[PDB]
């Protein structure tokens, strides 16, 4: 799935953020979801289908909660996983795997269109692959492992949406890296909202099921790409409160949480977000 950018690239591409000059005092826990209650899109899981777009995914839905917090509420859409999946070139292999910095970069430069799941059939670009279970059982198909093909880039709204492709972009006015630093990640998340982050996987992450969870057992699978939404603490253990992209049926309501404030699994080494204005 996911993979590092190349540091001389992520070094090079976008500045890297720290917010050292903001005294602000941090609170023991933080939900995006309780700070921006009218933005609909933090709250919203999504499912990635039989893709390995989990880079495409993170992006979009930090960018659509974004895109309504930094307008005030003006801004409400749900940005197309597809659009970017399919169009970006400099962010990897599609459904073979991606890369966070870039899709942010992209967003920047070119924009990325609106578009829903493929059940709701919404916006210019909405998702064409079904849900799936994604290493657990529920209500929909197992995913399997199956893998579809990349769809190419189409530049082209779906008959009944109104808006033209072109005119659909909502693009970032800045992308940047956020420093390998809890406190800094903290106050991003806090000030502008839910992050991308990426980080390692081992064989037992596919047995999670609930609670804070780090890596005790299992060999590397890879990496997967998610939405850092806030943090908190259970029984003194930090922890931070992730959205993953395999649908409300995985792990505690399509969210997890996973230690805080140690690098596991590399989750604090490489945040990525970026600025509508
Ligand atoms: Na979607």
């Amino acid at each position: 799935g996911a993979r590092r950018e190349e540091p001389d690239l992520r070094r090079t591409r976008r500045p890297t953020v720290d917010h050292n000059d903001w005294n602000v005092e941090i609170p023991s826990s933080f939900d995006s979801r309780k700070k921006w209650p009218r933005c609909k899109s933090i709250a919203t899981i999504r499912d990635q289908s039989r893709c390995g777009s989990c880079w495409a995914f993170g992006a979009v839905e930090a960018m659509s909660d974004r895109s309504c917090i930094q307008s005030g509420g003006k801004q409400n859409v749900e940005l197309s996983a597809v659009d970017l999946l399919s169009c970006c070139e400099s962010c990897g292999l599609g459904c073979e795997g991606g890369i966070l910095g870039p899709a942010w970069d992209y967003w920047v430069k070119e924009g990325i269109v609106t578009g829903s799941s493929k059940e709701n059939h919404a916006g210019c670009e909405p998702y064409p692959f079904p849900k799936c279970e994604h290493h657990t059982k529920g209500k929909y198909p197992p995913c399997g492992s199956k893998i579809y093909k990349t769809p190419r880039c189409k530049q082209t709204c779906q008959k009944k949406y109104k808006t033209p492709y072109t005119q659909d972009k909502h693009r970032g006015k800045s992308s940047y890296n956020v420093k390998n630093d809890e406190k800094a990640i903290q106050k991003e998340i806090m000030k502008y909202g839910p992050v991308e982050a990426g980080f390692t996987v081992y064989e037992d992450f596919l047995n999670y099921k609930s609670g804070i969870y780090k890596h005790i057992t299992g060999e590397t699978l890879g990496g997967h790409a998610i939405r850092i939404i806030g943090w908190g603490v259970e029984n003194k253990a930090p922890y931070w409160l992730i959205a993953n992209s395999w649908n409300e049926d995985w792990g505690e309501n399509g969210y997890f949480r996973i230690v805080r404030g140690r690098d596991e699994c590399s989750i604090e080494s490489e945040v990525t977000a970026g600025r509508i204005n």
